[PDB]
């Protein structure tokens, strides 16, 4: 006709948390006349219909279900509905839970090996959501920056940097230490320092 209604958006996505490896439904209602075509994006790029990214719409609701496998299955997901009339777009995020583990597929080894005088760097890829406080201890001192110390956490992975590595000052045990509200994990790295 001479008038359709662009959609309009009468319950907005929220934000949505399920346990990573669960399904996840992230839902919408827009109406419109011609009724909406929908399209789900996720980093600027239109999500295709498959088995972890399934589909559904009546025409008014919306939803997309994420069958959550990684990590990074977390964030904004957006929902574009559109007529010829107009386009609406809505979006919110996905959190994810999860209780702190070490990363398998990056296996930690029990030793670890830096040549003397040069830079030792730990970088541990772990899972956990949310993102967990994460620690480093050198046998009973907890380690904090300093200008031979560095510490980088990242929702991927804690990372220890050591300057100027000394076997009376930096061998000995590490303990690196991940925690949230699901649970607690540590790991024992075991560090040698050889002259060269």
């Amino acid at each position: 006709a001479m008038s359709g209604e662009a959609p309009g958006i009468r319950k907005e996505m929220k934000d949505v948390t399920t346990k990573l490896g669960e399904a996840a439904q992230l839902s919408c209602q827009i109406v419109g006349r011609p009724l909406p075509d929908i399209k789900w994006y996720r980093f600027g790029k239109e999500l295709i219909q498959s088995r972890k990214y399934k589909m559904s719409s009546d025409g008014r609701t919306h939803t997309l279900t994420v069958m959550t496998e990684e990590q990074e299955d977390e964030g904004v997901y957006t929902c574009i509905a559109t007529n010829e009339v107009g386009e609406v777009e809505t979006s919110s995020k996905l959190l994810l839970q999860a209780t702190p583990q070490f990363h398998p597929g990056y296996p930690l080894k029990e030793k670890y090996y830096g040549a003397v005088g040069s830079t030792l760097r730990l970088h541990v890829m772990y899972i956990g959501r949310p993102v967990p406080a994460m620690t480093w201890f050198h046998g009973q001192k907890l380690l904090q920056n300093s200008e031979n110390i560095t510490i980088e956490n990242t929702e991927h992975y804690t990372h220890l940097v050591m300057k100027n590595v000394q076997r009376k000052t930096h061998a000995g045990k590490y303990k690196v230490q991940l925690s949230n509200v699901f649970g607690t994990v540590d790991a024992i790295l075991d560090v040698e320092i050889q002259d060269k």
